């Protein structure tokens, strides 16, 4: 009987769940632990209300292939205890000391979301092709329906634009390797787009052929499928060379193989399955064995490739490989148990909404396919119940620069897929605000389908068909009753929405101080804010996407100097490629407090600044939303030494600067900021043009943004207070302030022209 290794968790590993430190949000709980030393090992899990773990009251789960698990039945309410051990398969017995006992509590309030076991899952799975989206009877049923009404679920609209143009198009030549094997943005993007079109051709032609009973469309689909199965698996389009191209090729193969299964000949099936299996193997290895996301979960493309690649492929391949059976099980068990590391059940997505767009787009697909293949519904999990509200409060219709993180679209109106995603969650939740969002996004963004981040990723005519065939037709509800404030505690994101339905009065505000630091898609932007008020973008996310690994990306957008945030001694929060440091350079939402006409968020970004500057000791920002009109921002910095303080805000146009203020006027809206109190002395205020140090070529023929730079002279103690008053340009607003400093605390009294007052009571220590 061996000793069990119970390693101490790390910042970039999974944790031990559930515990007193992390109560379960689902019934039955999601169980994860860090693996034993013996990389080839199987586990046994004990659960009991009895702290002594007696037979009568212990549930036992044996032969657990993985170091994470979800039981197939919910638990009765009460106080629980659990522990795990090594399990010897042949001897059918535990063969190591049991783990530390951890405790958790079950209540009736917790969603009941069991995961059907492998036996169940395998037995409910169909064995005949097709399997993806529709099965054999569903196809026949649907085909009869199309014969009766050619516009069923919008079929002919799909046919007209997503099927027909493929008939007159030459089969996509196999993409070439990059000149010198040096990844170039242009060639990398084009290459994955090339492969995306191949998904479209194969998948749409095949579906059409079989829905319409048309041998000529299957032949067109086959011609594409075979040309592709013939591409070099170790060539350019490998996971290794360009995983974006790679992912896509697999998907196409999966669909062609699944829907042309009967149309292919003996060889053609074997030629295809052969090429499909090997390509899927590259991904499956990378995800399970290489990155090992059940240990190191913070891998963007790996996590994503679960739904985007593994799900369609493993379903295609079932019964034709025991590896695929294993891979599917991992994929389903992961999505049910550990998905997603970028989120908690609050619905927020740490990578930002834009990554939420892609991450969900694919999950939806996998969620759907899974539902359709084996009946299991991931949508019942709290996170998916709630996640629809994330783009609602962060990518609200009309907003261009009012959120955070890497954004391919930065500057455009919110992307179509955000709408389309939300509608899916509408369909699942019955929430009409979601259906409102879809409508308005879809409308504001028509004619946009052909942009690289849309065409290169999804076909909306297809996503539309899938939805309309599978889901109810939810009604829109005016977002007027939507609560102003939504806090996303699991990621450290606070948002405010006002009058979302009114383009003159619509306000979007988000403040972010995140325990994810500048890891993956996040930037060095803890204690940062963005402000879209009165129907315009005022305090913006600055710069352009340009390309991943551009200078604009790495030395501007990733950096604090591009945020609405402070600099300390001219230094910002760590935003380089080392992810341990990145995750260490974090902040958090200390507290949120709400009462009529006064919201207050407090963020601690102390760690974030410390990583690059050991002199920093305390970094607090308070943000006040006063009487649904204006903002008071409090910055409190303590160092071990005099350190200069720098306050930044970013705008599209040039800002005008006062002795202790600044003013920006956009096209229909403007705002001003006044530094009313600064314990470190009066700040010198500069307006900076452009993007210093950023290669002028990367934004050539684009509009240069501006930013203000309020600089307080060196001090070991900073207490800065900034009044922010946004306004409709038609109706400019002014707040008056008064300082009652003398005393234990420094008091500041604000009021408007109708003498409605606000009291800021600020202690002198923090
Ligand atoms: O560049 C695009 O055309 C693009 C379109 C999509 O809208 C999406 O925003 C896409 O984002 C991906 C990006 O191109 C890179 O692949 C990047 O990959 C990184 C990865 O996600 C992770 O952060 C880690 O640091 O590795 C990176 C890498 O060098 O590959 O992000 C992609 C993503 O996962 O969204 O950009």
């Amino acid at each position: 009987q061996t000793l069990l290794d119970e390693p101490r968790p790390g910042s970039l590993t999974i944790g031990y769940e559930p515990s007193e430190e992390a109560q379960p949000t689902e019934n039955p709980p999601r169980f994860s632990w860090l693996p034993d030393i013996d990389d080839g090992a199987r586990y046994v899990l004990r659960i009991s209300t009895d702290p002594g773990f007696t037979d009568k009251k212990t549930l036992v789960f044996e032969d657990l292939a993985w170091n994470f698990f979800t039981p197939d039945e919910a638990l009765p309410d009460g106080h629980y205890h659990w522990c795990y051990a090594l399990w010897d398969q042949k001897s059918a017995t535990a063969h190591s000391n049991w783990s530390t006992v951890r405790s958790f509590e079950i209540s009736e309030a917790l969603p009941k979301t069991p995961l059907p076991g492998r036996s169940a899952r395998h037995a409910a799975a169909q064995t005949s092709h097709p399997r993806l989206w529709l099965n054999s009877e569903q196809l026949s049923a649907f085909a009869d329906a199309v014969a009766k009404d050619p516009n069923h679920c919008g079929w002919a609209e799909f046919y007209e634009k997503s099927v027909e143009p493929w008939l007159e198009r030459p089969v996509m030549p196999e993409p070439q390797p990059y000149p010198n094997n040096t990844r170039v943005a242009t060639l990398w993007r084009q290459m994955y787009i090339d492969c995306q079109e191949v998904i479209y051709a194969i998948r749409h032609l095949a579906i059409a052929g079989r829905v319409l009973g048309r041998d000529d469309l299957l032949d067109a689909s086959r011609k594409w499928l075979l040309a592709v199965a013939a591409w070099d698996t170790k060539g350019a389009t490998s996971r290794a060379y360009n995983d974006e191209a790679g992912f896509r090729v697999v998907v196409a193969l999966a669909w062609g193989y699944d829907w042309l299964y009967d149309h292919l000949s003996e060889d053609e099936r074997r030629t295809v399955r052969s090429v499909l299996l090997e390509r899927t193997r590259e991904v499956a290895d990378h995800v399970i064995a290489h990155a090992r996301i059940h240990v190191f979960p913070y891998d963007s493309h790996a996590v994503r490739s679960l739904s985007a690649v593994l799900t369609p492929a493993c379903i295609a391949l079932q019964g034709e490989s025991d590896e695929a059976g294993e891979w599917l099980d991992y994929t389903v068990e992961f999505l049910a148990t550990l998905y997603s590391p970028w989120a908690g059940t609050d619905g927020g997505w740490a990578e930002g909404p834009h990554y939420w767009m892609t991450g969900m787009a694919y999950l939806i697909e996998a969620a759907n396919l899974i539902r359709s293949y084996i009946g299991y519904d991931l949508y019942q999990r709290p996170f998916f119940q709630n996640t629809g509200r994330f783009p609602l409060y962060t990518k609200a219709p009309g907003t261009r620069r009012a959120n955070f993180g890497d954004d391919s679209t930065l500057g455009d109106l919110p992307g179509l897929k955000l709408g389309y995603n939300v509608r899916q969650f509408a369909g699942v939740t019955g929430n009409g605000h979601y259906q409102w969002y879809f409508d308005h996004i879809k409308a504001d963004a028509t004619g946009t389908e052909m942009a690289f981040y849309n065409y290169g990723w999804w076909d909306l005519n297809f996503d539309d068909l899938v939805y309309r065939h599978d889901y109810p037709q939810v009604e829109a509800v005016s977002p007027a009753d939507l609560p102003a404030l939504a806090v996303f505690d699991d990621i450290g994101w606070a948002t405010i929405q006002k009058d979302m339905e009114d383009p003159d009065r619509h306000l979007q505000f988000v403040f972010k101080s995140s325990p994810y630091g500048s890891l993956s898609a996040s930037h060095g932007d803890q204690n940062a804010f963005v402000l879209y008020a009165h129907g315009e973008d005022l305090a913006i996310q600055s710069g352009y996407y340009v390309a991943f690994n551009s200078q604009m990306h790495l030395n501007w957008r990733r950096q604090t100097r591009s945020k609405n945030a402070v600099l300390i001694g001219g230094k910002g929060q760590y935003a380089e490629k080392d992810k341990a440091l990145a995750r260490r350079a974090a902040g958090r939402i200390v507290s949120v407090e709400e009462q009529p006409g006064h919201v207050r968020i407090v963020g601690d970004a102390t760690a974030a600044y410390q990583v690059a500057n050991p002199l920093v000791q305390k970094v607090l920002r308070e943000t006040h939303f006063v009487n649904d009109s204006y903002f008071v921002i409090v910055d409190e910095v303590e160092c071990s030494e005099p350190q200069e303080l720098q306050w930044l805000c970013h705008t599209l146009g040039a800002p005008q600067t006062g002795r202790s203020s600044f003013r920006y006027n956009g096209r229909k809206a403007g705002f001003y900021g006044q530094f009313v109190y600064s314990s470190g002395g009066t700040p010198q205020i500069s307006a900076v043009e452009g993007f210093p140090d950023i290669d002028p070529k990367e934004f050539e023929g684009l509009d240069i943004h501006h930013h203000v730079c309020a600089t307080v002279p060196a001090a070991t103690r900073h207490r800065l207070v900034t009044l922010l008053v946004p306004y409709s340009l038609k109706e400019p607003k002014r707040i008056f302030s008064f300082i009652d400093d003398q005393g234990f605390s420094t008091d500041i009294y604000f009021s408007d022209v109708d003498d409605e007052r606000f009291k800021l009571s600020l202690p002198k220590q923090f």
